[PDB]
């Protein structure tokens, strides 16, 4: 399977900044979502799990195609809760309806983390919409109650190492897990709509219980009311990965440059893109332009 990145007609970097503009915006004015946790956590959800479906072996899932807009994927289990994100990007799509559906979902994402005072994101444009048919099946993204060999194993076919796999899990500092969508309940941190490397710290400073909630599920509980899922405390329970951790917890701007790479290099899996192609664009913040 070759996915060759075309760019939209005659767009070039200032219409793609009107698009993060238009985002950034409306993060900003619909702030009351999630008991004002606001929509940027969802959003870099929505990005990862677009993208999650990636597999190297056959380059089939992956960001590229916006397969999202379709039944299967938009009613996988795994994806509940998303449609969230989704009704929130719809405004947006009406007003730039020549952006694609993968370039939407992934610039969301990076949208959110620099909007949260994350790294800046590059970003390329190109991903091409898709037929229902190429929607990959069900069960291609991971589940939460495993361990650390599990958590290596999966992000081998997305080929994450392990320093890729634990600057990517630090985005779980940001938002909560909602039983309703998943069966486990709780935030992880005091700042969840801010990114910082609060993750890494937490996990080694907070005395952890593991417990059982109300879905029936264990998970990690603190006594300042904060959760760890399984496949997150795992990151501890595994020498290589702990080391990583204690750098991330020691160096806030090595985990901002580490993070930047690997969110960058999950939204890209499986696109090809010419050598006549655009650079990635870093575009500016609201701030920046005192917006
Ligand atoms: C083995 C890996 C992972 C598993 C099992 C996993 C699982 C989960 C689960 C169960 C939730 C709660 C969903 C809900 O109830 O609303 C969640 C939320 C979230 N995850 Fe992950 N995740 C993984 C990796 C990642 C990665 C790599 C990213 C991003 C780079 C990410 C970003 C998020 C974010 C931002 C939320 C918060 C969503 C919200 O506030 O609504 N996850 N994760
Ligand atoms: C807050 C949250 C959601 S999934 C994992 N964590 C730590």
């Amino acid at each position: 399977l070759v996915h060759v990145a075309s760019v939209e007609k005659g767009r070039s970097y200032e219409d793609f900044q009107k698009v993060y503009n238009a985002i950034a915006l409306k993060l900003r004015e619909d702030d009351e979502y999630d008991n004002y946790i606001g929509y940027g956590p969802v959003l870099v959800r929505l990005a990862w799990h677009i993208s999650g479906t990636w597999d190297k072996h056959d380059n089939t899932g992956g960001s590229y195609g916006g397969t999202y807009r379709f039944k299967k994927e938009f009613n996988d289990p795994s994806n509940a809760g998303l449609q969230n994100g989704f009704k929130f990007l719809e405004p947006i799509h009406k007003e730039f309806p020549w952006i694609s559906s993968g370039d939407l979902f992934s610039l969301g994402g990076v949208t959110a983390v620099q909007e949260m005072q994350g790294p800046k994101i590059p970003w390329r444009c190109g991903r091409v919409d898709t037929p229902e048919d190429t929607t990959p099946d069900n069960g291609r993204l991971p589940d939460a109650d495993k361990d650390a060999g599990y958590v290596r194993t999966f992000f081998q076919r997305l080929n994450m190492n392990d320093r890729e796999v634990v600057a990517l899990m630090g985005a779980h500092a940001l938002g909560k897990t909602h039983l309703k969508n998943s069966g486990y309940e709780g935030p992880g941190g005091a700042a969840n709509n801010v990114f910082t490397n609060e993750f890494y710290l937490n996990l080694l400073n907070e005395d952890w219980k593991l417990e059982k909630n109300d879905a029936n599920n264990e998970q990690w509980d603190s006594k300042s009311g904060y959760m760890m899922l399984p496949t997150d405390y795992s990151l501890i329970q595994d020498p290589k990965y702990l080391s990583i951790v204690k750098e991330y917890a020691n160096d806030q701007d090595k985990f901002f440059k580490d993070f930047s790479k690997a969110f960058e290099k999950l939204l890209e899996d499986g696109i090809t893109f010419p050598k006549d192609a655009p650079s990635p664009f870093i575009f500016k913040t609201l701030e920046e332009q005192g917006l």
